[PDB]
């Protein structure tokens, strides 16, 4: 495992659909602004990004990066296809040099199975596909000092697992020092037996935490009990990443909105919307968590 | 409209994956058992019911059928192409006629849309298409004393309505006497500003609830602010079907079980889950 801090981040997707010139300066400009300490960049195609331009947009904005990405049915690690798990596979490392280059120790989201409504339930095989892509990832991102933390998604965004404790399982069988559980308020809205029992249940092997309202909207205008969620990662010491995401249709990739369903826009403004996620969530957990 | 009395009915997925003889019987001696007033039959099929055999099992057992169903791709009623349009009115229709010899009095479910992932968001023609389908089904369903509930779904089963307030501004669109709101604590708990806006703003529309959990299983064991709804229900006075929905990935049917992303075995025991869904509901709202 390697260090984690408490820290939060602004999903690039709330300001950019791109990673372009402007894309890539919007982004980390509206992270910085709204008082983040690092941009979750997605990393959905990692061929496109400029690392020389964006590390001098870090620089210049003097914000972190981790990323995330979902893999899609060409680069399904859980393929019966061994030719797709190895542009899996490829992607994924491609990513890794990515964050690598950007000074980033955190490669997060649905890096473990195509981002979206599968037919059907998931094969051991499928499992075991995934298990094995996520040891060889681990292996590949251990040696440039990068922890993975795998996305627990709703039933519609994932057949693998769907739970805190279904993420745990899988981690049990992925064995690796630098393998974390990744959890999300909207997925586990859905999902869980209340906010608080994958938290406890995880400790020091939850790595990342994605806050998203039961709608997507703007924090505390849904059904999210964020007050328990909190209070179990109050409770656990929880030191790490903590981004804030939503998805406009008026933003990014159709491919993803469409993915993600989004059918209704819940806010216009990404600077409105995420500065004040970030002032919900430090009312939730504190302004700091400093000790004399 | 044709009446709607305070009664508690089992969805036919807490029992059974298909409607053969054995599923049929399982699922309705399984909602009589569990103390239910009524089954609710998915239909999304209403020519592989054999309705003979179906009034059979729920005299043997003293048990009321209302029926909920999803259309398809092949039946979806949005479509901007007549052929397909045509098939679900077709598809409707037969499902009335079912629910009619069965002696139900109410038509719920995904029944204005394709249930499932859509590609891409609807066109006004979409919308449009799908109110006019509506008024069709509820003239033709009048005729029968048979009143159709809308039910409003998450954004991963339809793309026509995912809230109450767009509920309420469709029936407002197809303005017809026997189309009522139906409303899902599973779908509100993603969608909507709380639990009670949608109810309180339904009032008298409201003609129709499911009761599912967060994740679909046991019911009290998620996310879902029961308190808040059932209060919400009191607050109108709701007096009409109230039906426990809940699914596992151990008792499937092969189209509707894959199509809801049901993927875990949340409980084993029917008839465990089914009496105590029951009495948690009747604790709540009796
Ligand atoms: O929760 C989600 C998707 O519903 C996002 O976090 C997604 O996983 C993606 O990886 C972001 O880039
Ligand atoms: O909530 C749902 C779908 O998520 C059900 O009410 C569905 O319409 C019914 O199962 C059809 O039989
Ligand atoms: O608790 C985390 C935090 O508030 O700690 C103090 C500063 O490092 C901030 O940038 C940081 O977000
Ligand atoms: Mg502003
Ligand atoms: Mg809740
Ligand atoms: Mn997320
Ligand atoms: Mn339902």
């Amino acid at each position: 495992a390697f260090p984690k801090r408490l820290e939060y981040g602004g999903h690039a997707l709330v300001w950019s659909g791109d990673w372009s010139a402007a894309g890539a300066r919007k982004a980390i400009a509206g992270a910085a602004r709204a008082g983040y300490d690092y941009i979750e960049i997605a990393l959905l195609d990692p061929w496109q990004i400029d690392v020389a331009l964006t590390k001098d947009l870090l620089q210049e904005y003097n914000l972190r990066a981790h990323a995330s990405l979902g893999l899609s049915a060409a680069t399904d690690v859980t393929s019966t296809d061994p030719a797709i798990v190895a542009k899996g596979d490829e992607l994924l490392r491609k990513a890794t040099d990515v964050l690598y280059a950007l000074g980033g120790s955190e490669l997060c989201g649905v890096i473990y199975c195509a981002l979206g409504k599968y037919p059907g339930p998931a094969s051991r095989e499928n499992r075991a596909n995934s298990v094995a892509a996520m040891q060889r990832l681990a292996d590949y991102a251990a040696d440039k000092g990068i922890n993975i933390d795998l996305e627990v998604v709703n039933r519609y965004e994932t057949n693998i697992m769907n739970t805190g404790l279904e993420g745990l399982a899988f981690l049990d069988e992925v064995n690796r020092p630098n393998a974390f559980l990744h959890l999300d308020t909207y997925h586990m809205n859905i999902e869980e037996n209340g906010m608080a029992k994958s938290v406890l249940a995880a400790g020091d092997r939850l790595g990342y935490v994605h806050i998203g309202e039961s709608h997507r909207g703007y924090l505390g205008t849904g059904n999210v009990d964020f007050a328990s969620f909190f209070a179990a990662l109050k409770q656990i010491d929880y030191r790490g990443p903590i981004t804030f995401e939503s998805f406009s249709s008026e933003i990014v990739d159709p491919k993803l909105s469409n993915t993600l369903c989004v059918w209704r826009n819940l806010w216009h403004d990404s600077d409105d919307l995420a500065g004040k996620a970030l002032e919900f969530i430090k009312q939730r957990y504190g302004s700091h968590h400093h000790h004399h």
